C-alpha cells in the first residue's frame, strides 16, 4: 500500500528525525533535514563553529500537513497528535508578545538547545516567503495564539497601511498599532516606498489574513487581504494583462556608483540595469523572469485560485484576475514548440537570448536570459485554472508541459483523443498533484491510472533508506518532502475522501544566513535549500 509506506515514512521521521539530545525527555520538535543512511541531523555552523541542529517549524508546514492527512486515512491519531503537540510546544515557547514565531527566513529554533537562533546577524527579524503555513492546524491547537500571530505578522511587515506598503522582513517586538482599523488611500501604480512589496511574502500575507477570516470571522482581516491581492492586480500591464511581481518600486535615497552594488536603495534595481535599454516599463515588479514568474503564477495561483472559491461570489474577482494572468502568461510566455517559458518584461517585451550589458540585481554582465522549461509545478497551475474556466490557452499550455515531461497526451481537450504514457518513468510529486486535479475536473479514469502509475514511480525511485530524496546520491532528506504529500493525496482520491488532505498550495521553507566554512571564513547568504543540494562528498563552494 501507498498507505503504508507514507506510514513507515512518517515513522522513521519521528524516530530519526526527533529531539535525542534531552535524554529520556524530549521535546516533540523535530530536525529538518536527516542523513537516511545514518541519521545524522542537518547542523547550521555558526562563526565560532558552534553546530546547532537546523529545527525550523516554518520549513515543516508539508510535514504536518502529511501527519494530519495520514492520521485521516489510516484512523490512527498518533501523528495528528504529534503535529498538534509540535504546534502547542512553539506557542508555549518560540512565540514572542508580539505574536511572531522564531521560524522563517532568519530565525529557527536549535535541536540541541532548544534556543532560538538567528543565522543572518543583520537580518534577525521575521520573514515568511512562499511558506503558507498549516494554520488550520493551528487554528484547531490554539486559535487565540494563531490570531495573535497572524495579526503580529501583518502588523509588523505593513510599514505604512495608508499605501499598503509591505515588506518581506518584520521586527519582533512590536506593539499593536491600528491594524485593519487603519485608513487607506489607494496609491498609483509602482509608487515609491522603502518596504519591498515582494508578491513572496505578499503571498503569505493574504493567505494569512484569508485563514483568519475563515476561521474568525475576521471581515477586518478579509478586507485588506483582497486589498492586498487588489495591489498585485492594479499594476498589471494594461495592454498585455503581465506581472507584477511588487506593487511599489524602491525609493532611491542615494545615487549609485558602482552596478554591482544593488541595494534598494540606490532605487529599483530594473530601472538600474534594463532601464537605458528598455526605458521606464523597467521595473522589478516588471520583470516576468524565471523564479519571480513561480511565485506569480505558481504559489499566488495555487492560493488564489482556492480562497477564490471559497469566498463564494465575492471571490469571484479573485478568480477572475488569477485566471486572466495565467491566460496572459500563456499568451505571450509560453513556446508550445518547446515547453518553455520566456523570460520578459510585463509590457510583452521578449528578453530571450539577452545578454545583460552590464552588471546588477539580476546577474553580471555577459549573463545570459534563456527560455526555461515549464516544469510541472505550472502544471497544476494551468490544470487548476483551466478546472475554473475551460479555456484551450490553458489546456494548451497543461498539455504542452506534460508531453516535456514523459506523460503522453492529455488529449486535444479534457477526454478527448487521450494518449497517456503509462509506460513513464516520470516520478515527480508535482506531476502526480496536477494528474489528480485535471483527474478531479474531468473524470477521466486515464488521468489517475498515470497518477497511479507516477506514484508507483515515486515509492520505486524516491523512497530510499526510508525517506524521500530527490536522487540517492543526495546527502540529507528533507522531513518537509511533498513525495507523501502527493501520495496521501492520491490515497485520498482513490478513497472518495479527498477532503482528508490539505489542499495542496506549493509552500515551503527556508533557513537564509552565513554559513561557516571549514577554513572559517563565512559563506554569507547560504541556504538550506543549498545544503539539501549536496550529495555525497560534496561541500558547499565560496
Ligand atoms: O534566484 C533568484 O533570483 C532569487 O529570487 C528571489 O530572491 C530575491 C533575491 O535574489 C534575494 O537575494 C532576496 O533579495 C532582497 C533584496 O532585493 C536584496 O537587495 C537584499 O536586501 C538587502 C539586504 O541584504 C537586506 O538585509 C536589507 O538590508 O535590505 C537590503 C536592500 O537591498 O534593501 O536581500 C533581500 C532579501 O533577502 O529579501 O530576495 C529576493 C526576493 O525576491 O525575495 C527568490 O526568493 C529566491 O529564492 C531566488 O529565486
Amino acid at each position: 500500500d501507498r498507505l503504508t509506506v507514507v506510514k513507515q515514512y512518517v515513522d522513521n521521521v519521528l524516530n530519526k528525525a526527533s529531539d535525542t539530545y534531552h535524554g529520556d525527555k524530549p521535546s516533540p520538535l523535530l530536525a529538518d533535514g536527516v542523513d537516511p543512511r545514518t541519521g545524522q541531523q542537518l547542523e547550521w555552523i555558526f562563526p565560532d563553529g558552534r553546530r546547532a541542529v537546523l529545527s525550523n517549524f516554518s520549513a515543516q508546514q508539508n510535514l504536518m500537513r502529511v501527519m494530519s492527512g495520514l492520521s485521516q486515512l489510516s484512523g490512527d491519531p498518533r501523528y495528528q497528535k504529534r503535529a498538534e503537540d509540535i504546534v502547542r510546544y512553539h506557542f508555549q515557547n518560540y512565540q514572542d508578545p508580539s505574536g511572531l514565531l522564531y521560524w522563517g527566513g532568519h530565525r529557527f529554533v536549535d535541536l540541541k538547545t532548544l534556543q532560538p537562533e538567528g543565522p543572518s546577524e543583520k537580518e534577525r527579524v521575521h520573514e515568511l516567503k512562499n511558506a503558507y503555513p498549516y494554520y488550520d492546524l493551528m487554528f484547531s491547537v490554539d486559535s487565540d495564539a494563531t490570531a495573535r500571530f497572524i495579526r503580529g505578522f501583518w502588523n509588523a511587515h505593513v510599514y505604512d497601511w495608508r499605501i499598503l506598503e509591505t515588506s518581506r522582513h518584520g521586527e519582533y517586538g512590536k506593539p499593536m498599532g491600528a491594524l485593519w482599523e487603519s485608513k487607506f488611500e489607494q496609491q498609483p501604480p509602482f509608487f515609491a516606498t522603502k518596504g519591498l512589496s515582494f508578491l513572496n511574502a505578499g503571498n503569505d500575507l493574504i493567505y494569512s489574513a484569508s485563514l483568519l477570516y475563515q476561521h474568525q470571522q475576521d471581515q477586518g482581516a478579509l478586507t485588506w487581504a483582497k486589498r492586498l491581492a487588489d495591489q498585485y492586480v492594479l499594476p498589471r500591464d494594461a495592454k498585455t494583462g503581465l506581472g507584477v511581481y511588487q506593487f511599489t518600486q524602491a525609493l532611491k535615497r542615494e545615487e549609485p556608483t558602482d552596478d554591482a552594488d544593488t541595494h534598494s536603495w540606490f532605487g529599483d534595481r530594473a530601472q538600474r540595469q534594463f532601464g537605458p535599454e528598455f526605458g521606464p516599463a523597467a521595473l522589478e515588479g516588471n520583470m516576468m523572469l524565471k523564479g519571480r514568474t513561480s511565485t506569480l503564477y505558481s504559489e499566488n495561483a495555487l492560493m488564489q485560485l482556492q480562497l477564490g472559491k471559497d469566498l463564494g461570489p465575492q471571490g469571484q474577482d479573485l478568480l477572475k484576475w488569477t485566471v486572466d494572468g495565467l491566460k496572459a502568461f500563456a499568451k505571450y510566455a509560453y513556446n508550445d514548440q518547446d515547453n518553455t517559458f520566456r523570460p520578459m518584461i510585463a509590457n510583452g517585451q521578449d528578453l530571450s537570448n539577452y545578454t545583460l550589458p552590464r552588471d546588477g540585481y539580476y546577474g553580471k554582465k555577459g549573463t545570459v536570459l534563456k527560455p526555461y522549461k515549464a516544469g510541472n509545478e505550472f502544471l497544476i497551475s494551468y490544470a487548476r485554472a483551466y478546472a475554473i474556466d475551460n479555456d484551450p490557452l490553458l489546456w494548451k499550455v497543461a498539455r504542452g508541459i506534460a508531453n516535456d515531461q514523459g506523460l503522453g497526451d492529455i488529449g486535444t481537450a479534457p477526454g478527448k483523443e487521450v494518449k497517456v504514457n503509462m509506460d513513464t518513468t516520470n516520478s515527480d510529486p508535482y506531476a502526480l498533484f496536477a494528474l489528480l486535479d485535471l483527474y478531479h475536473a474531468s473524470q477521466v479514469a486515464d488521468y489517475r491510472k498515470l497518477a497511479e502509475k507516477i506514484g508507483d514511480n515515486i515509492i520505486k525511485t524516491r523512497y530510499i533508506d526510508g525517506f524521500f530524496m530527490a536522487s540517492p546520491d543526495r546527502q540529507y532528506a528533507d522531513v518537509d518532502a511533498i513525495e507523501p504529500y502527493a501520495l496521501l493525496a492520491l490515497e485520498a482520491s482513490l478513497r472518495n475522501k479527498p477532503q482528508a488532505v490539505a489542499p495542496f498550495l506549493n509552500g515551503a521553507g527556508f533557513t537564509e544566513g552565513a554559513y561557516r566554512m571549514d577554513d572559517g571564513s563565512a559563506r554569507v547568504s547560504t541556504r538550506d535549500n543549498e545544503l539539501f543540494l549536496l550529495n555525497v562528498g560534496e561541500k558547499l563552494q565560496p
